[PDB]
C-alpha cells in the first residue's frame, strides 16, 4: 500500500496566535512517519500572523490584491517553520509552483508550499496540488472537527456529516470549512478528501486508513 | 483621466482561426483609447485552447495540466494583439500584475494571458483591474450581455451582489468574487459593441453595467 | 546496449493542420518503449499552427524576431501535447534550456523541448541538445523519407542518399530537410544523425539499430 | 538634490506588533522627502523575525536557514511600508540592487528587505547606498546613537575608521566595512529623531554622524 | 533621430588584456552619440574567451559547454564597458532583447554579451538590431572591412544578398542571415575607424556598407 | 565513513596569472576520487583575472559594489573550468544559491559555486555552504601553508599554528588567510575547517583523515 498524499495544514492550526510549537513538532513527526510508506506533499496557511499583517495593510487602504500577496508572503514564512521541523526529510525551500513540488517528490523529499496566487486560499493551492500530482488523498487539517451543516463554533444545530459527495460540499460551502474554489477543484477531479481537526491529526497513520472522526468527501 | 482594463474573450479574438480585421480594429481602437487613458489588456484562449485541451484530455491529463495548456494558448493569442498594437504595446506577454504595472509606468499597453490553474482570464482581468485600481473593467465576451438565463432577458444595470447570484456562465465565479469584493465598475459587452470601444467606455453601449 | 538519444520531431508531422492525435499517441508509445532501455530526450516543432500565427504577425508588420518568438511559443504548446501523451514518463514541464533537460534525464524522465531562441529552428535546438547531452544519436523524424539530392515533393530527379558525412549534408543544405545552423552543429561535433519519415517512425526500436529506409549522417 | 537611503530597524517598525501610527508617519515623511530627493528604503525584521528564528532554533535548523527565515520576515515587514507608501512606492519588495535602481528611474520608492545569509539589513542598506552612490545613509535603530559602550557616552561625529573600532552592536561589521570602504556619509538616530526625517536629513538631529 | 546598434568585437576591446584607453574612448563616444540617438551595444569575447574555451577543450568539454564559457566571458567584457559608460549605462548586462528594449525606454544604454550556443555576438547584435528595428547596425571588428578574401580587395558597398555569398569569416552566417532576412543597414569597420564613431554613423568611414 | 565535504578553492591557486591547467586537472582528479566515498561540493575564487577586471573598473571610478559583481562574474567563469575538468561527475551549471547546491548533492553530482553577493568573498560563500549543507568538513585550499601568526610571504617571524579554536582564527583574522565574515560564520556554527596549500592538496584522501601540514580549526 503506497499512496500519494497531500496535507493541507490550516494556518490557524499552525499559528493560532504565535506559532504553536508543540503542534508543529507533533505534526512534523506524524508527517515524517507517513512519509516512510507514502509520498507526502504539504501546503500550510497563514493564521493569526497573516490576519494581523493583512489588517495593517487594510488601514492603509491597499488593494485586496496586495493584501493577498501579503498573506501569501506570511504563509511562506510559516511553511519555513514546518520545513525546519521536517529536518532532513524536507525539500529545503518553500515550493512556489506545482512542478517544483513534483520534483521534490522525485527526490524522495517532502515539499511544503505556502500560497501561490491572489484570489484564493491555501485550500485551493492544496486541491490543485493534489490534482496536479494525481494524489490518492487530500487531507485537510483545520480548526474544526469535520464538515458540519452549520458553523459548529457558533450554530447550536450544527451537525457533522461523516460522508458526502463533492456536490454536497459545494452546496454547503455556498450556503465555510473549505474555500469555494478549492471546493470546485475537488468536485471537478473527484479528489478523495478527508477533513479532520487537531485531535485526529495526532495519528495520521490511522487517519489515512479511514479511522477518524472527521468528514470524508468523494465521488 | 481613466485607468481601464479590457478583457477580450478568446472566442472573440479567435473564433475558429484568428479574426484578422477584428484584431486590427480592436488594436487600433485600444491605441486611440490609450492616448487619453491608461490601457491594460488580458486575452482569452478561444476555440484553439479548447482543441489543445481536448487533445490532452484524450491522454487523461490532469485538469491542472490542461489549465496550463489553455494558459499557454492564451499567451499565444496575446502575442497576436501585441503584434497588432505595434510600438504602443509592451513587447512581451505579461505574466504577473506588478509587471503590468511597470508597463503602465512606461506608457505602454501591457497584454496579459492567463496566470494560474483554477480560473480564467476573466479572473485575471478582474484581479488586474483590482491590483491597478482601474476605474473601469470592460469585458468583451461572446454573449450580448448579462441575461437572466442562457426566453431569458438582458439586465441593463445591476450591483456586484446581484452578479454573484446570477453566476450560481458569462463570467467565472472567481472573477465575480473579485469584482464584488472590490466594487470594480464593470461593463459586459459582445463582439458587436466591441466594434467601437471609444464610445463603449463612455456609457454608449447596449451591454450590462455592473457597479456597486 | 544503453545509448542516449535525442529525437527531433518535426512540427509538420506533429501538427499538419490540427494536432495529429493518432501520430502523437503512436510516437509517444514508441518513445516510451525506447525509454525502457535508453535515455530519451525530445524536441518538437511548430507545424501549421505556428505558420498561421506567424503569418498573422506578418500582416501587422512585426519584426522577424517577434515572429520567431511566436513560433517558439507555439512549439511549447505543441511540446505540452507530447508531454501529455508521455504520461508519467515525461518531465512535467516544457524544458527551456539544456541543463534543465540534463536534470530530467537524471530523474529518469523524458524532457520535451520546444524552441529556444530567435534565429534558428527546433532542428538546431535538437542538435545543440544532442551535443550538450553528448548523445550517441540524433533522430530527425520529419515529413520526408530521408535526405534527397533535391526536394522530393517537387523535383522528379530527387534521389535519396542513404549515407553521407556531415560535409555532404552541409553542401546539400546550402545548395532543406535540415536547417543550416543545425547542419553546422552536427558537423562541428560529428553527431550521428538519422533522418526518417512517419513510416519508419512507427518502430523506433528498429530505427535505432540502423534498420530503416532513411538517411544516416556521420563522420 | 540628494539621493538618500533609509535603514529602518525592525524593532522600530515592529516593536512587538506593527507600530501602526509610526508606520503611517515614517511613510508620510518619506513621501515628502521624496518630492525633493530620490528615496530608497530597507526594512529590518524586529521581534517577529526573532520569534520565527527561535522556533527554527528549537528544531536545530542550521544558522543559514535561520537567516533565510529572518530575511523572509523582513520582506513581510517591508510590504507593510510599501502599503503605507501607497502609490509612491514600488509595488513589490526589491530583492537586488539594480532592481532598486530601476525603481529610482521610475520615480518610485523601492523598499528592500534582507538579501543574503551572513549579514543584516544594515549591510543591505550600506551596499544599497554604495551601489546607488547615495549622498546620505540614514540608520534608524533602537539606540539613541553611537555610544562608546552599551556609563557610556554618545559621540557626535566620527570617521568611518573609528566606526570600525567601536564595532569590535548598534551596526553590524559588514555594514561598517561597506561604510568605511566607500566613505558613505552616515547618520545614526533613534526612534525619537525618526519622528521628523525632514529635518534629520539637514543635520538637525541628536544622533551620530559618521563621515570621512 | 536614429536607433543604432553597435557590435564591438571581443579582440578589439580585449586584444590581449583590456585595452584601457580604447574602452575609455569608445565609451565616451558612445555617450555623445546617445545624446542624439538611441544607443544599444553588444560586446564580444576576444582572446580571453578563447583562452578559457581552449582550457575546456583540454578536458574534452562539449562544444555547447564551450559556447557557454565564451558567453560568460563576453558578459565579463560587457561589464567593463558598462563601467566606462558610467551613469549612462544600464547597470546589469542585458541577456535578452526585450530587456534591452526596457533599457532604451529608460534612456539608458543597454550592453549585451552573448545569449545562446551556436552563434556569436554578431548574431546577437543583428537580432538586437532587428528586434529594436534599429536604423543602423555598426560592426567593429579586427578587419579593415569586407574583403573579397582573407591579394584580396575591399568592397565599398554591397547588398545583403552579396554578403551571404562572401560568407560561404568577418561575420558569422547566422548574423548574415538575420541582416539579409530583415535588410538591416550595416556598416563594417575596423579598430581604426572606431576611433571616431560620431562620424562613422554619418557615412564618413572607409569600411563597408551592407544595405538592400 | 561517509562525510559531506565543502572545498573552498582559492582563486589565486586556480588562476595565478592565467588558468593553471595542471592544478585544475590534478585537483579535479582528487575531488573525483573523494566523491567516490563522500558527498563533495565546491566553491572557487577569482584569482588574477578577477583582479585585472576589477582594477579596470576602478579606473572608471565604478562603485565598490559593481566591482564586487565583476569579481563574482569572473569566479563563475573560473567555476566553469572546474566543472569542465570534473566531466560527468559535475553538476552542469555554476550553482548560484545554496539550495541549488543541495539539489546537486541529491543527484550525486558535484556542485561548483563561484561568488554569490557583494560584500564578501568566496571564503564566506564556502562557509555558508558548509553551514547550509551541515557539512562535516570545510577544506580551504589557499596559496599559503596554513594559518600563521603573521603573513608568511612577508613577515619572517610568521609561525604556523597547527590547531586553533574558532576564537583564535577570529583574533588572527582581525589583527588574512580567511576573510572576516567567513571567520564569523565558521565561529557561529563551529565548522571544522582545514587550511592547506597546493602541496597537501595533491592528496585529498590523506588531507581529510587529518594527515596534512596545514591548520585545523574547530571548537
Ligand atoms: O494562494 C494563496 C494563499 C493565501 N492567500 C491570502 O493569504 C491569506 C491567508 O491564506 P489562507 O489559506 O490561510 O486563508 P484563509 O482565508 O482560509 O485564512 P483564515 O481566514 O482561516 O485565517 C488569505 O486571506 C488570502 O487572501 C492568497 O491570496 N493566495
Ligand atoms: O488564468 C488562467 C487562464 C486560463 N486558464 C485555462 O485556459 C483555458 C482558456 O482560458 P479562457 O479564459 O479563454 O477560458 P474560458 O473557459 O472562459 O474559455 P471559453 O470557454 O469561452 O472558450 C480555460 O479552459 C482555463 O482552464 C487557466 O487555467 N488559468
Ligand atoms: O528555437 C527556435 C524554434 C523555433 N523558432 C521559430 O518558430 C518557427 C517554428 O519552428 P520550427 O523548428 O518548426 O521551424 P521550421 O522552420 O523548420 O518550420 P516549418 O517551415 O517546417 O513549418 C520557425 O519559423 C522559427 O522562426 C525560433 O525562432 N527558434
Ligand atoms: O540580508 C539579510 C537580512 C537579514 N538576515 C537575518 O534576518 C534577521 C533579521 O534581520 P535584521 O536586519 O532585522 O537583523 P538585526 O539582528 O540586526 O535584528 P535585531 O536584532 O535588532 O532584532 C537577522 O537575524 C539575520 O540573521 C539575513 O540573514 N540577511
Ligand atoms: O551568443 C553567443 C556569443 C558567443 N558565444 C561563444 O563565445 C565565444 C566568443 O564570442 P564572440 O562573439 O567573441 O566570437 P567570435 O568567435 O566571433 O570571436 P573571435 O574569434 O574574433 O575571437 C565564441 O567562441 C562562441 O562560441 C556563443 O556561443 N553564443
Ligand atoms: O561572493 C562573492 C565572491 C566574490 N566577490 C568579489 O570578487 C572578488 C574575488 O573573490 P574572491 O573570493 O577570490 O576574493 P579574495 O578577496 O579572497 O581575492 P584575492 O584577493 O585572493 O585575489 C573579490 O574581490 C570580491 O570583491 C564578491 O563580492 N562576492
Amino acid at each position: 500500500s503506497h499512496m500519494r498524499i497531500v496535507f493541507d495544514i490550516g494556518g490557524s492550526v499552525l499559528v493560532p496566535e504565535n506559532p504553536d510549537i508543540d503542534f508543529i513538532k507533533e505534526i512534523a513527526y506524524q508527517l515524517t512517519k507517513v512519509s516512510e510508506d507514502h509520498e507526502v506533499a504539504v501546503v500550510v496557511g497563514g493564521g493569526k500572523l497573516a490576519r494581523k499583517y493583512i489588517e495593517v495593510a487594510e488601514k492603509f487602504n491597499s488593494s485586496e490584491t496586495f493584501k493577498d500577496f501579503i498573506g501569501i508572503q506570511i504563509t511562506r514564512a510559516n511553511a519555513m517553520l514546518l520545513i525546519a521541523a521536517l529536518r532532513e526529510k524536507a525539500y529545503p525551500v518553500v515550493v512556489e509552483d506545482f512542478w517544483e513540488a513534483w520534483k521534490a517528490v522525485q527526490l524522495k523529499k517532502i515539499p511544503v508550499m505556502g500560497g501561490t496566487h491572489p484570489g484564493h486560499t491555501t485550500d485551493a493551492v492544496a486541491a490543485l496540488l493534489a490534482e496536479f500530482l494525481k494524489a490518492d488523498l487530500l487531507v485537510v487539517i483545520t480548526n474544526v472537527d469535520g464538515v458540519y451543516t452549520a458553523d459548529p463554533k457558533k450554530d447550536p444545530t450544527a451537525k457533522k456529516i461523516k460522508k458526502m459527495k463533492p456536490e454536497e460540499l459545494l452546496e454547503i460551502v455556498g450556503k465555510s470549512v473549505i474555500d469555494p474554489l478549492a471546493a470546485k477543484i475537488i468536485a471537478r477531479t473527484g479528489i478523495k478528501t478527508i477533513v479532520i481537526g487537531k485531535e485526529d491529526a495526532k495519528d495520521l497513520f490511522r487517519v489515512i486508513k479511514g479511522d477518524h472522526n472527521g468528514t470524508t468527501i468523494e465521488p
